[PDB]
């Protein structure tokens, strides 16, 4: 899998569990077809998303449901949720780790790849 | 001014001046209408985006045009740009300071609402 | 001023309010001597801390009392204290701003030097 | 191994490799005794600095060496190092993750407690 998405929660110090992700396609038209989506794992971790064979240059929408978690906390976050857009293998194929660390009034979000 | 926005750059320790922001408000159709655009000043602030009496309960999106800001620098960013989307003044009109620290691969982002 | 601390809490969505902070020099002996102290604002800022002529180069240490700031909400924080340690002046006189974002198990911190 | 360092670069996207850190213990005299050091890998991560058996409750330090990092890439950094003070075990043996995301003047620290 050339995509993997982390997940981790800065107010209990844990990953985030559970948490929707849903991975977007630019379009030809400019629009963004759906491409992916998945929960992250207890581990906070969201692998599979894709092949390598599926995963074509393009440009790529990540979003992380980050409004649904912290409600089920019970906690009243400020974003709807968290977005990383990113142009993806414009130079060939490339593992992608994306990772988000959030808090209920703010988010980091980092890429590593390889 | 409801509604500010604060850009700093995490690679040379300084305000991300000149760096476009494009703020839209999701439409009944559940589109993004255009709301307010501007630069941020050499202090790394965009003010003036809105006035409270058209900064209505709505959800928002703020769009930062970082990869641009990078390629001015000369830097190959990895995020198109950064988004923030969330519900504003649901419970009555707040003062909004959205902020936002680049570096080429991640951002950091919160609100600090009064 | 040539030294400000601001500090903001990413839970509430807010300045971190009366959050002590200290500042300490390196000594020849290589100590950390006491330089200035405060409590952050209503707006999370800490300003007036030194003057120029008193803010000489060296090597400084701010140490932010985070622990405190979180047990006085009822959370349990991971930190002792968040602490910036930084060469300053090493070529003449600048003004920084060290900034601290706080959540309970994690911190961001920057620096805008002009 | 119940503590566990991951140091990622937020210019290049990747991890930050053979980074040094250096782990203290604070003693009964209050002074930071050495506990352990060691270097990242390829992967930006330390393992094996201790074992559950000499992990004992306490304070701990452990001082990442960014500045040496950065200076190796010709880049001049903010920081001296990155420090991450904690009480550890104080409820019984806990796996502690210290993970670290760094930019020339900006450093974010979290902690995964499990
Ligand atoms: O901790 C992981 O395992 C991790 C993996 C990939 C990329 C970043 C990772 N950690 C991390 C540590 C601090 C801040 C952030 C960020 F906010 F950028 F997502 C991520
Ligand atoms: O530095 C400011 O003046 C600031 C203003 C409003 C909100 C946050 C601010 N500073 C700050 C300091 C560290 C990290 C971040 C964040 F990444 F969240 F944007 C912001």
């Amino acid at each position: 899998c050339p995509l993997m998405v982390k997940v981790l929660d800065a107010v209990r110090g844990s990953p985030a569990i559970n948490v929707a992700v849903h991975v977007f396609r630019k379009a030809a038209d400019d629009t963004w077809e759906p491409f992916a989506s998945g929960k992250t794992s207890e581990s906070g971790e969201l692998h599979g998303l894709t092949t390598e064979e599926e995963f074509v240059e393009g440009i790529y929408k990540v979003e992380i449901d980050t409004k649904s978690y912290w409600k089920a906390l019970g906690i009243s976050p400020f974003h709807e949720h968290a977005e990383v857009v990113f142009t993806a293998n414009d130079s060939g194929p490339r593992r992608y780790t994306i990772a988000a660390l959030l808090s209920p009034y703010s988010y980091s979000t980092t890429a590593v790849v390889t």
